[PDB]
């Protein structure tokens, strides 16, 4: 059922920089996001080339955004190729670790936060903007799960029983701090996906909730 898992120390160390850190341009964290998501898509594509049936479970290839105000939650969603509970706990942790060593040598040597990409470990970078997130999971051949974080030493896995079925892919669901709920507004996640992912190969689509004036 759920499963706790401590972050090494080091992992606890960067997550707690990023949190922390005021970095001027924190909206990196979202081209960072949607670069994992182009990233899981092209790797269903790819192996569907050669195995049309990896689709059946969702065939269309997509990014989807999903401001809930009243949650002050700020949702990803694709249908890439998912990740499954051995991802989740171990497989991630040791790419997670090795790219957060790299990470910091370059931090310690000059490197920015918006370099973090280049390491492996861009997930991370949503503490920029968020202290809670929520990682919805279907892969292939594996359950539903739900990854849970709140950037300190602890994370949690569960078994999925109360959201919607994914079909297959990736749901993140960031819980936006205080001071950075802009990212709730549909101007301007507009305007940082069209500055900071120019070149993606699959739809960004924007989920928007407006009342109507009667
Ligand atoms: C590249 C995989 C990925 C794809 C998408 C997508 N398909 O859109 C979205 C997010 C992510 N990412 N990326 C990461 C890390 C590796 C950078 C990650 C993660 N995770 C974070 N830390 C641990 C951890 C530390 N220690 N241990 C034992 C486990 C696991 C948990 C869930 N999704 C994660």
């Amino acid at each position: 059922k759920v499963e706790t898992h401590e972050f090494t120390a080091e992992i606890s160390q960067l997550m707690s920089l990023i949190i922390n850190t005021v970095y001027s341009n924190k909206e990196i964290f979202l081209r960072e996001l949607i670069s994992n998501a182009s990233d899981a898509l092209d790797k269903i594509r790819y192996q569907a080339l050669s195995d049309p049936s990896q689709l059946e479970s969702e065939p269309e290839l997509f990014i989807r955004i999903i401001p809930q105000k009243d949650q002050k939650v700020l949702e990803i969603r694709d249908s890439g190729i998912g990740m499954t509970k051995a991802d989740l706990v171990n497989n991630l942790g040791t790419i997670a670790k090795s790219g957060t060593k790299s990470f910091m040598e370059a931090l310690s040597a000059g490197a920015d936060v918006s370099m973090i990409g280049q390491f492996g470990v861009g997930f991370y970078s949503l503490f920029l903007v968020a202290d809670h997130v929520q990682v919805i999971s279907k892969h292939n051949d594996d359950e539903q799960y739900v990854w849970e974080s709140n950037a300190g030493g602890k994370f949690t896995v569960t078994l999925d029983e109360t959201n919607e079925r994914l079909g297959r892919g990736t749901m993140l669901r960031l819980f936006l701090k205080e001071d950075q709920l802009e990212y709730l507004e549909e101007k301007r996640i507009k305007e940082v996906v069209k500055k900071h992912s120019e070149f993606v190969a699959y739809p960004i689509q924007l989920v928007v909730t407006k009342e109507v004036e009667k």
